[PDB]
């Protein structure tokens, strides 16, 4: 029978086996998922480009064959949607609204922001200082910049930047029992209503001003619309973004000779990011479809109404198309196709320049800062997340 997906990953920083087989064998075939139901999975790069561009296939999650990959999915299927699970035209309708944000113009302004709150938080973990024992590089940092920068775009007033992201690490985090998980979201979605109110009395320069001013008080949206497009544009990325962080240390200290080149030359750091997104691909269970109408793909028909799964941590290592794609190589040579870290098509993430401004900030100084930066544990016994989600580091040991 099918086999069950998602995958396990085949060790801590390493995807899972099966895809590898899959591309050479079998590339575009069934799973069965949670609940029994089947599914199409897509593993080579050509492939997961096609079904992320293509127009007969939908993200919208009332569809039937839709493939929800938990019953918590299936639970949060029945919201009303946001733009991340929209057709055309509703889909750029409502992302057209917070985008200005994201623009690479924009990133490229927010610039100094981007440098000041990195430097910030690492001048914070100088002074807390590693004088008594390892201290935790997740905590300290990977955590912090990626909440504190996409709060404060949001509208979130300097003073509550702590308590609010260590509000949405307890959402997120493996040890909260149920209760503090739906606790820390319900809290984190409370604050939101109250800015939102604040920002349509008063607004300010923020996305929540401007989703107010522009889009709330004209009736294009309303006031909780605005709360779940917030609340979308925190929970998003941030996760993702802090694995990517704590992703990048782990990578160089198992890779020394290019650690002691980004050591060496700070501005390796836009190459170093590059390998890193197509490396670590730590968000691969995003680009779901089912199909509105028969399609082919390959060698096989995907019939009106059935589920699809493009992994785009299998088309990043597709030997066709990235050479030798299981060593990670910062100083590779590019081909034409696009790694696909952050998706591909009308729904390619939207934080794209933002999160790679945000990782080469990081990794253009951290080192700098911490010269003999060291992970404190053997490598081998770096905590992972579990293997049967993405891949991604739940804390880190470090010395400085
Ligand atoms: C390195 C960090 C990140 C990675 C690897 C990443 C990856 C992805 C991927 C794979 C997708 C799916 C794209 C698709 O459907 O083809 C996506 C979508 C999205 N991401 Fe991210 N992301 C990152 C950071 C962020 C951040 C920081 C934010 C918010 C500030 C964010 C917000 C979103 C949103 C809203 C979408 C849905 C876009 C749409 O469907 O139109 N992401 N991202």
């Amino acid at each position: 029978g099918a086999p069950s997906f998602p995958f396990s990953r085949a060790s801590g920083p390493e995807p899972p086996a099966e895809f590898a087989k899959l591309r050479a064998t079998n590339p575009v075939s069934q799973v069965k998922l949670f609940d029994g139901s089947l599914a199409w999975l897509v593993t080579k790069h050509k492939d997961v480009c096609f079904v992320a561009t293509s127009e007969k296939l939908s993200k919208v999650r009332t569809r039937q064959g839709f493939p929800e990959l938990s019953a918590s999915g299936k639970q949060a299927a029945k919201a009303k949607p946001t733009f991340v699970d929209m057709d055309p035209p509703e889909h750029m309708h409502q992302r057209s609204m917070v985008e200005p944000t994201f623009t690479p113009e924009a990133v490229k302004n927010l610039q100094p922001y981007i440098q000041r709150t990195v430097d910030d938080l690492l001048e914070q973990m100088k002074q807390k200082g590693c004088a008594n024992g390892p201290v935790d590089l997740v905590k300290e940092f990977a955590l912090p910049v990626p909440s504190y920068i996409i709060y404060t775009l949001l509208g979130v007033p300097f003073n509550d930047l702590e308590y609010l992201t260590q509000q949405n690490a307890i959402r997120t985090n493996g040890s909260s029992t149920a209760r503090e998980a739906s606790a820390a979201n319900q809290e984190l979605l409370d604050y939101l209503a109250i800015l939102v109110e604040q920002r349509l009395v008063e607004p300010k320069d923020d996305i929540i001003s401007k989703l107010c001013t522009e889009q709330v008080k004209p009736g294009n949206i309303d006031k909780s619309d605005a709360v779940q497009i917030a609340f979308l544009l925190l929970v998003a990325g941030n996760a993702t973004m802090v694995n990517m962080i704590a992703l990048g240390v782990a990578t160089l200290a198992q890779h020394p000779d290019q650690l002691a080149q980004l050591k060496a030359n700070p501005s390796l750091a836009p190459q170093f990011v590059e390998e890193l997104c197509r490396y670590h691909t730590a968000s691969a269970l995003a680009i779901k479809r089912t199909a509105k109408e028969d399609v082919m793909i390959g060698d096989k028909l995907v019939r009106a109404n059935e589920g699809i799964i493009a992994s785009n941590q299998s088309a990043n290592r597709d030997e066709e198309v990235f050479e030798n794609p299981d060593e990670f190589n910062m100083n590779r040579k590019w081909p034409p196709q696009d790694p696909l870290g952050f998706g591909f098509g009308d729904h390619r993430c939207i934080a794209e320049h933002l999160a790679k401004a945000e990782l080469t900030t990081v990794f253009s100084t951290l080192y700098q800062k911490f010269p003999d930066l060291k992970v404190a544990v053997p490598l081998g016994k770096i905590n992972y997340t579990p293997l049967n989600r993405d891949v991604g580091i739940v804390d880190l040991p470090v010395i400085f």
